[PDB]
């Protein structure tokens, strides 16, 4: 079912029937008129990041080059393979593009502090896929630049999503969201979820542990808030 939209809600509001129970919600005119919605564009990312070194998800590899370079090769005319600068702290990176973002006023609900709030940049093409998994904090993922689609299943549906079986991708689903396997993960196809598009302007509350699945529909920017 489509995750509900509410407008500037209220602290409270947010507190007691979206963060305390865990249920996802979109928040709409709060990031709207950041800096960034107007500003940001392939020119102005050029203009101040391009010749600064990121890390860049290919497919499956990871490798490094400047954000000129990334462009270039993985969003421009006609790229080869799918590239995603993903999941990177740019912002700590590129203070000067720090001011074009703020902290949402909702994290100061949280019991931890500012300074250690983790701020990433996901940027790139249409078709870039981040698979089924979970973040160990809560997240405001900000919609900058282009559309996303979003599916979200709750904590409680965790044995239905098939988990990888070691430690370190043990947040991570097996299942392929789109194109499930029901032979190998038959409990798949029951679970319930949530489903959004998530534009420019937009605040995707995704609540602590639920489970996340993203596809980029357009070239897309995006910005995630991880607090406690
Ligand atoms: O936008 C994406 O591709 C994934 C974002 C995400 O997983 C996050 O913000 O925790
Ligand atoms: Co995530």
């Amino acid at each position: 079912s489509t995750v509900p939209r509410l407008h500037r809600p209220s602290l409270q509001h947010f507190r007691e029937q979206f963060l305390v129970p865990g249920r996802p919600v979109i928040l709409k005119g709060v990031a709207d008129h950041w800096p960034c919605m107007q500003k940001w564009s392939l020119e102005y990312i050029q203009e101040i990041a391009g010749c600064r070194t990121v890390p860049v998800e290919v497919g499956w590899s990871q490798t490094l080059m400047t954000v000129n370079e990334f462009i270039s090769k993985y969003i421009v005319n006609e790229p080869r393979d799918v590239g995603y600068l993903a999941q990177h702290q740019l912002f700590d990176q590129i203070p000067e593009l720090k001011q074009d973002i703020s902290i949402p006023d909702y994290c100061s609900l949280g019991d931890g502090e500012e300074e250690e709030i983790t701020i990433n940049a996901w940027f790139g093409p249409q078709g870039t896929i981040s698979p089924l998994h979970q973040d160990p904090q809560q997240n405001f993922l900000v919609q900058v630049m282009g559309r996303k689609y979003i599916r979200l299943y709750s904590p409680q549906e965790s044995g239905a999503l098939y988990p990888h079986d070691t430690h370190l991708l043990h947040n991570t689903s097996q299942v392929d969201v789109e194109n499930p396997d029901l032979e190998k993960f038959p409990k798949f196809a029951k679970a319930p979820f949530l489903s959004c598009i998530l534009s420019p302007g937009e605040i995707l509350f995704i609540p602590v542990k639920y489970w996340h699945y993203v596809r980029a529909l357009d070239l897309s920017f995006s910005v995630s808030f991880w607090w406690s």
